[PDB]
RNA sequence: AAAAAAAAAAAAAAAAAAAAAAAAAAAAAAAAAAAAAAAAUUUUUUUUUUUUUUUUUUUUUUUUUUUUUUUUUUUUUUUUU
């Protein structure tokens, strides 16, 4: 199922969000790139156990609700590049990262802070996921000291 | 049998005045009613024309990366009749 460039942003409060993908078990790859989505409500990826790929790139996503991906235990490739993601939390990207094969979140305003990337930096340090241009297009945007700084070269010894 | 004067009563009819009332018609003044035309405070709805913000489709233009064919400007080491 491919929904590239369809302006689905406001569909996810116009009388309640639409619970799209209701019991769509056999879907393999889902692509919703460049739809301008701003907020993804909880309980929208339920019952998607056999899904393998999610592509939500070229959007503006900064409000990552907890437990968005709960049934995505079989995800193989997650694409979120060229978005407005600021922080990567464990409770949001945990289950999708259990067996992820390729990850793409380049060109994002990452925040090089303890609360934001510590878990992500630890995961990157202790994973074998194939990520392209990890050290080039993953520079942080804030603060000034960490502006334009590689994401992989972050010390988590002062965190947790 | 008839005709007249003082003095006291009673009966029919006509024209009057005052009082107690009762009806019909006509004038106002109050208490209400049903309406066909009116104005004036508040909250909402439809439609037309236009303002602002956000997200995307088509087309056009600028810059950068990469790839394929022609005009080719050159060449170093060689071969060559």
């Amino acid at each position: 199922l491919d929904f590239q460039h369809n302006n689905l942003a406001r569909l996810w409060n116009p009388g309640g969000p639409v619970n799209f993908l209701k019991g769509l078990s056999h879907l393999h790859i889902l692509n919703l790139e460049s739809n301008g989505l701003d907020e993804i409500p909880v309980g929208v990826f339920k019952n998607l156990f056999e899904l393998k790929s999610i592509n939500l790139g070229l959007n503006n996503l900064n409000k990552l609700e907890p437990f968005i991906f709960d049934d995505q235990t079989s995800l193989r490739s997650l694409n979120l590049q060229k978005n407005l993601i600021t922080s990567v939390e464990k409770d949001v990207f945990g289950p999708p990262f259990q067996n992820l094969n390729s990850l793409d979140m380049r060109f994002n305003p990452f925040d090089c802070t303890c609360e934001s990337i510590s878990w992500f930096v630890n995961w990157i340090n202790q994973t074998h996921t194939n990520i392209s241009e990890l050290s080039t297009h993953y520079l942080c945007n804030t603060p000034h000291h960490y502006y334009g700084f590689p994401l992989k070269l972050f010390d988590t010894s002062s965190c947790k």
